[PDB]
């Protein structure tokens, strides 16, 4: 079906968004029901309308619902609210890290940064 | 605020190398294009939240996804007023079209499925 097409145009998708920041610092719940969706609708794409538009529905949904993107803003503002908060730190300290938390990649990066400021802080 | 502008221009190439960019209108291609370009550029904070607007804004345009499924109901509904091609013929047909990747291989199908039944 139509429906069949698009479910397709959804699975053959998951390798990319698989490799993707926003997948990948996604929280694991979130990772873990786009895996489970898409299982499902592999299974499928080996039905009624109704299960082929639901198995499209749950792919759209969890991969909408991925949140790296976000994750990774939120872990950068956090580090750069600890360097600021770093009395002990010199404007040129803070200022490379800052640097360092704007261009992080991925959470864990921003995460370092923080972990690292605190310490050189301390 | 520079750093989340920094989130979307370090995401460049990804985008870039997806379907839904490749395959999207060429305008909407440009406009993506631009703003990272514009955003490039800057790396005020309403110049930087306005180039950031404008990256996401023109990321959310890409259309190649919608592309890609427009092309395979294109091809599915030539090959069904295909009168001259059997129910073998139509089902082989169906199945590269709902498995095209990429648009080109879909308006293959619809090509090959006009020629077969001509
Ligand atoms: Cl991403
Ligand atoms: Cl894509
Ligand atoms: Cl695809
Ligand atoms: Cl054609
Ligand atoms: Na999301
Ligand atoms: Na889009
Ligand atoms: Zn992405
Ligand atoms: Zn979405
Ligand atoms: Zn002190
Ligand atoms: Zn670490
Ligand atoms: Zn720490
Ligand atoms: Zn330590
Ligand atoms: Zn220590
Ligand atoms: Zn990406
Ligand atoms: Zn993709
Ligand atoms: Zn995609
Ligand atoms: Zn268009
Ligand atoms: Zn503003
Ligand atoms: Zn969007
Ligand atoms: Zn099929
Ligand atoms: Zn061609
Ligand atoms: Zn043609
Ligand atoms: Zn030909
Ligand atoms: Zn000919």
């Amino acid at each position: 079906t139509s429906t069949m097409g698009n479910l397709q145009t959804a699975i053959n998708d998951k390798s990319g968004t698989l490799a993707s920041q926003n997948f990948l610092d996604a929280d694991e719940q979130k990772r873990n029901a786009y895996n489970q969706a898409v299982s499902a609708a592999e299974t499928i794409l080996n039905t009624a309308k109704t299960a082929v538009e639901q198995a499209l529905n749950n792919v759209n949904n969890a991969k909408h619902a991925l949140n790296g993107t976000q994750n990774l803003n939120n872990a950068k503002q956090a580090a750069i609210t600890a360097i600021n908060g770093a009395s002990d730190l010199n404007q040129k300290q803070k200022d490379a890290l800052k640097a360092q938390a704007n261009g992080a990649q991925r959470v864990s990066n921003a995460q370092d940064v923080q972990h690292n400021a605190t310490e050189l802080n301390t």
